């Protein structure tokens, strides 16, 4: 009965990203008015992820020290708090540090989730399987999201969206109590193997990168279109809200089939053809005219980063198992510094490149990188 296992970390992934996806709506607006009483919300959206990637580290080294259940309870309880925070701070300092303390928590549950599902599901299969079934969870957050905090908001008030998931958060909470049960430290057997010698592995370094860059496209997408989209197609709000919708199921369902479907297609032709996808459809990205042109590039790029994602998380443990010790906390935090990577210069760093050069330009440059490192996923394929 190791779905319960399963289930923490679904729902750990689920409302920590529900939490980074719902407060955006809501928090400009009312520092704006505070300050009279864009830029910002991407410096928050950088703070978060450049805490998250400098926590990862520490929390692979953790993990191997005082075990996952603990790890992961620190996050829920980080998490909780940083949902209170946002409920009842109204400046823009104590919002930076709920930022910041949402990072730490979502390196914990994420790092400590992933190296608790490898060491569980020990199976090569299965381990891709949970983790598919885990990343989709993830993509189920951001997608419910900023439509929950929307009805939320008009429904009942501005407080309700996070006072709700810290009340999901209790409930999470109580559940891992009662399965995790971190009342003591369990240290792990084997000494794990340093990050040192990980990040000397070109085969870790190769599928790190093809993560990085595949979350890389999606990350310089997000701050970069709106503009465009106001620029040439002089689209509305709404159309912008919309636009990314594609994305987001193209990218819950490519993570929930593909973590099956990888270890029959093989992770390295699913990686190869993700990569080639993503960077195909980023390239089409800047041709569309309306928004009808650009919801099959959405698609793809969604798709891509679904496939890409549920197969190379699997071919983490696979390749630390294989030449490494098993023991995934410092490869899954290295898993986990990719995605941050990508997610902490993209607000910072996307609106500066489509200024300096112009977003097709920007786009085509990250597609041919995308197609280039394509062909580096060759030499994750298994001799056998
Ligand atoms: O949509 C997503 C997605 C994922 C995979 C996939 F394949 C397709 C789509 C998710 C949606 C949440 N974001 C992170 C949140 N976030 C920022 O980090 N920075 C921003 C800067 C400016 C404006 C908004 C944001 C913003 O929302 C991460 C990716």
């Amino acid at each position: 009965s190791r779905k319960l296992i399963l289930f923490i970390v679904f729902l750990a992934l689920l409302l920590d990203n529900m939490l980074l996806t719902v407060v955006v709506p809501i928090i400009p607006s009312y520092l704006y008015s505070i300050k009279h009483e864009n830029v910002q919300v991407g410096l928050l959206f950088a703070s978060k992820a450049t805490v998250q990637l400098i926590t990862n580290p520490f929390i692979g080294l953790l993990t191997n020290r005082i075990g996952y259940p603990i790890p992961i309870f620190a996050g829920f309880c980080i998490m909780f708090v940083s949902t209170i925070m946002f409920a009842f701070s109204s400046s823009y300092a104590f919002l930076l540090i709920a930022r910041s303390l949402q990072g730490i928590g979502s390196s914990c549950s994420s790092v400590a989730g992933m190296g608790m599902l490898a060491s569980v599901y020990t199976d090569d299969e299965e381990r891709g399987n949970v983790m598919g079934i885990a990343l989709g969870g993830l993509a189920m957050g951001v997608l419910v999201g900023p439509p929950f905090g929307s009805v939320l908001y008009e429904f009942v008030g501005k407080t309700a969206p996070f006072l709700v998931l810290a009340a999901l958060v209790l409930l999470d909470g109580a559940i891992q109590l009662f399965v995790l049960q971190p009342s003591r430290v369990q240290p792990e057997s084997q000494k794990g193997t340093p990050l040192t010698t990980l990040l000397k592995d070109p085969y870790i370094l190769i599928a790190a990168g093809s993560i990085c860059f595949a979350n890389m496209g999606i990350a310089m997408l997000e701050p970069a279109l709106p503009i465009w989209m106001m620029e040439t197609m002089c689209s509305r709000k709404w159309q912008l809200g919309v636009a990314f919708l594609p994305a987001s199921i193209s990218y819950l369902i490519g993570t929930n089939i593909f973590g099956i479907l990888a270890h029959k297609m093989g992770r390295w032709l699913c990686a190869l053809l993700g990569m080639i996808i993503v960077g195909v459809s980023i390239l089409c990205i800047p041709f569309a005219k309306n928004i009808y042109g650009l919801i099959a590039p959405n698609f793809g790029v969604g798709f891509a980063i679904g496939m890409v994602d549920s197969s190379m998380m699997p071919i983490m443990g696979y390749l630390v198992d294989l030449r490494h010790v098993s023991v995934y906390g410092s490869v899954y935090a290295i898993a986990d510094v990719a995605f941050c990577m990508g997610y902490a210069i993209g607000p910072s760093a996307g609106g500066a490149i489509a200024k300096a050069i112009g977003f097709p330009w920007l786009m085509t440059i990250i597609g041919i990188i995308d197609i280039l490192f394509a062909p580096l996923c060759f030499f994750l394929r298994s001799p056998p």
